[PDB]
């Protein structure tokens, strides 16, 4: 019995690391997403910025 729960538990623990590289890969996407919307949304303000110069 404890055998089989030490190849289960290798088992799980293989799954796991999977995951958790693949948590990791997904985090750098998702933080990847953010910065591009952060800047997107830096430009637009900057934009607003030149054109209210402008209008002044």
């Amino acid at each position: 019995e404890a055998e089989k729960l030490l190849e289960e538990q290798r088992e799980l623990m293989k799954q796991s690391r999977q995951e958790a590289q693949a948590l990791i890969e997904n985090a750098r996407k998702l933080a990847e997403e953010q910065k591009e919307q952060i800047v997107a949304s830096a430009r637009a303000e900057a934009e607003r910025v030149k054109e209210t110069a402008k209008k002044e």
